[PDB]
């Protein structure tokens, strides 16, 4: 209950909203140009979450309190916060721009459509390099003592360089409606979880292992035949998922250690850069948290 302004505060004549990008929880998200929210730069393409018309105070206040927690964070593989137009209406959330949507959107793109040719599979370099990017922005969230929780390739995103970074929080779906069970995503779901809903770093760790298993598929439905409930079963009787057609067993070998079943077993999202370093881009050594003075 009540939204205090801080130094997030953006003027509203700095913003620019134009095309749309999709629903939100609290309202439309556009797409569009900002003044001065990346330091001086005149013109910066921004996504602009917003609040629907019709919203009580409670709503635009919950808004606010909600998009904050993206204000502690600072990370080249995490969407960024840039600013926030709390004074007057309508309500805004000014965002960093990722013009390809979530990984899952994404993923689902990559496709073979009917007789047009199509590109072949994300290669192995291309798939570990996702891989790192992902788990680089996981491991500076564990260092800022978070949890994820909700670790899947619909809740990542994709920039216009096709970097892949954790996507803004509670603004999954709306057309993933079938990954939840009531509430709770147990197909990305640890079997500790599944017993006594605790999550932890180790939880998030097993979610990863999913989301390489989704970049393997193209962004196939974990356990695909079977239900919500056979799925608890047989995750938290030690089941596991099939190696993907085509995939190579190095991602596949990182899977299982994701996949443990002690969460202490799992290895550490710094321990999967580690494991991946050598494969990553130069650039990597220079934007990432775990080459950052912060990993200590
Ligand atoms: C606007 C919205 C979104 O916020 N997606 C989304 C999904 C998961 C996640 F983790 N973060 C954002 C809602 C549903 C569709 N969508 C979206 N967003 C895009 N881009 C986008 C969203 C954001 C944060 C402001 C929210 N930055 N950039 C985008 C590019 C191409 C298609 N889309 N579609």
């Amino acid at each position: 209950d009540v939204y205090v302004p801080d130094e997030w505060e953006v003027a509203r004549e700095k913003i620019t909203m134009s095309r749309e990008l999709g629903q939100g929880s609290f309202g439309m998200v556009y797409e569009g140009v900002a003044k001065g929210v990346v330091k001086d730069e005149p013109e910066t393409r921004v996504a602009i979450k917003t609040v629907n018309e019709a919203a009580s105070m409670r709503e635009r206040i919950e808004f606010l309190n909600e998009a904050s927690v993206m204000k502690e964070f600072n990370c080249h593989h995490v969407v960024r916060l840039l600013g926030v137009v709390s004074q007057g209406q309508p309500t805004l959330v000014i965002m960093e721009l990722m013009t390809r949507g979530d990984l899952k959107s994404y993923l689902r793109s990559l496709r073979p459509e009917e007789n047009n040719p199509v590109l072949a599979p994300p290669s192995l370099s291309k798939m570990i390099q996702m891989a790192g990017e992902i788990a680089d922005g996981m491991a500076y969230l564990n260092a800022n003592k978070f949890v994820h929780r909700d670790l899947a390739a619909r809740n990542c995103m994709v920039a216009e360089d096709f970097t892949v970074k954790i996507g803004d929080f509670g603004m999954t779906r709306d057309i993933y409606e079938t990954d939840y069970y009531r509430l709770l995503p147990v197909r990305w779901m640890s079997p500790e979880s599944l017993k006594d809903g605790v999550f932890t770093t180790y939880s998030d760790v097993w979610s990863f292992g999913v989301v390489l298993w989704e970049i393997a598929t193209l962004a196939e439905q974990p356990y695909q035949g079977l239900s919500n409930e056979q799925v608890l079963r047989f995750v938290m009787e030690g089941g596991l998922l099939d190696k993907p057609d085509n995939c190579p067993d190095m991602l596949f070998e990182l899977m299982r250690m994701c996949w443990q079943y002690n969460p202490k077993m799992r290895p550490s999202f710094l321990e999967i850069i580690s494991s991946i370093k050598e494969e990553m881009e130069p650039g990597f050594r220079e934007v990432s948290f775990y080459y950052s003075e912060e990993n200590k």
